[PDB]
C-alpha cells in the first residue's frame, strides 16, 4: 500500500547561496543555437542533455530551485553530455560547474530517480514528452533526474544568475512563464512522500 | 545510469474486449455528486479515490485504455474506497467489479508502481497535484497506480460503457478532451523504459 519513494527535504533557510565568476551560454543567440545544434547532429548525432531537479521547503511547502538568466528564462541546472559519457556522472559533473564551491570543497549529489524524458524532434523549439508519430532521427534527448540535497550546504552561484526557489503553484498551469518541462513539474513530483524535516 | 522502471506492454490485439451487464453510477447529476461528497465528508471524512492506468501497444507506440461512458465523458478504471480499506487491494477489488469476467475467472492484476496523486480542495470541480496554500481540509484524495498487464487477457466490458485504446499524442494537451488528470499522463509516464512485446 506504500508503493512511494520517500524523500528529505530541508528549510531553504538551512542553505547558503554565495556567489562565484559568470558562467556565459555557449550559443550568443537561438540562431546560433540551432546552427550548432546541425552541426553537431551530422558529426556525432542526438544531442544528449541532463537536468537536475532540486527541492526545499519553508514552512512545509515544497519549492523547486531554478535558475534565472538575469531577468530573462529560467532554466533548471544541467548539460549537454560528451559521446559515451554517463548520464547520472555527467549530471553530478555539470552541477559541479554550475554551483560548485570557489574553495574546492566536494558537493555530495544523491541522485536515485528518473523523473521524465523529453525529445525533439527538429531543429525547433517544440518539444514532447514521447517521440512523435513518424520520427526516427530525432535531435535531442533530455533525461531530468530528482537530487536529494544534504540537511545543510553552500552554493556559489555565477554572478550572472540568481538562484530562486518556486512554489509548485506558480510553477502549474504556466507553460508561458517557464515552458511545458518546469510547468509539468508539480505532476511529475506528486508521486513522491515529502518529508519535512 | 539506468533508474528507469522496466514496462511490459503487449499488442492491443494480444486483448478481447467482451461485454456484461451495464454498470450505472451512484449519482444521477453533478449537483447529486457534490451532495453526496458533502453528505459522507460530515460523517467519514476526505473521499479516499484510487485509478488505474493499463497501458498496450500497436506497431510500437503506447496507448492508454480509457472508458467511455456513451459518448459523453472519458474515464480511468477505478473508483471510492471505504473507510480502513488498503488502497492497493481497493483498486484490484473496484478493476474486478468494472473488467473482471462473466465467467468467474480470477484477472491476475499486478500493481507495483505510484505515477500521482490529486487533491479536491472544496466540493467543486477544480483538483490539484498538490494541497493549494491554506486547504487543511481537502475533501478527495486521488490516487493513480500503473497496472501491468498480463500477455493476454479477456475483459468484460459493461454494455453502458466502450473501452477505447488513446494514443499519448491525442491525450497531450487536451485538458478540454480529456480534463487535467488523463492530459497529463504523456509526463507521468515519460519515466517508464517500455519493453514492445
Ligand atoms: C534550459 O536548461 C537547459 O537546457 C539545461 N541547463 C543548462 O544548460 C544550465 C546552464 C546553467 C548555468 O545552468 N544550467
Ligand atoms: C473519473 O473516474 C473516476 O473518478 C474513477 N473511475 C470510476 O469511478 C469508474 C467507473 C467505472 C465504470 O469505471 N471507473
Ligand atoms: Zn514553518
Ligand atoms: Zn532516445
Ligand atoms: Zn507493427
Ligand atoms: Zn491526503
Amino acid at each position: 500500500s506504500m508503493l512511494e519513494r520517500t524523500i528529505n527535504l530541508y528549510p531553504l533557510t538551512n542553505y547558503t547561496f554565495g556567489t562565484k565568476e559568470p558562467l556565459y551560454e555557449k550559443d550568443s543567440s537561438v540562431a546560433a543555437r540551432f546552427q550548432r545544434m546541425r552541426e553537431e547532429f551530422d558529426k556525432i548525432g542526438m544531442r544528449r542533455t541532463v537536468e537536475g531537479v532540486l527541492i526545499v521547503h519553508e514552512h512545509r511547502l515544497p519549492h523547486v530551485l531554478l535558475l534565472q538568466l538575469g531577468t530573462t528564462f529560467f532554466k533548471l541546472p544541467g548539460g549537454e553530455l560528451n559521446p559515451g559519457e554517463d548520464e547520472v556522472e555527467g549530471l553530478k559533473r555539470l552541477m559541479t560547474e554550475i554551483l560548485g564551491r570557489q574553495d574546492g570543497v566536494l558537493q555530495d549529489w544523491v541522485i536515485d530517480d528518473c523523473i521524465g524524458n523529453w525529445w525533439r524532434p527538429n531543429f525547433e523549439p517544440p518539444q514532447y514528452p514521447y517521440i512523435p508519430a513518424h520520427i526516427t532521427k530525432p535531435k535531442e534527448h533530455k533525461k531530468l533526474f530528482l537530487v536529494q540535497l544534504q540537511e545543510k550546504a553552500l552554493f556559489a552561484v555565477p554572478k550572472n544568475y540568481k538562484l530562486v526557489a518556486a512554489p509548485l503553484f506558480e510553477l502549474y498551469d504556466n507553460a508561458p512563464g517557464y515552458g511545458p518541462i518546469i510547468s509539468s513539474l508539480p505532476q511529475l513530483l506528486s508521486r513522491f512522500n515529502f518529508i519535512y524535516n
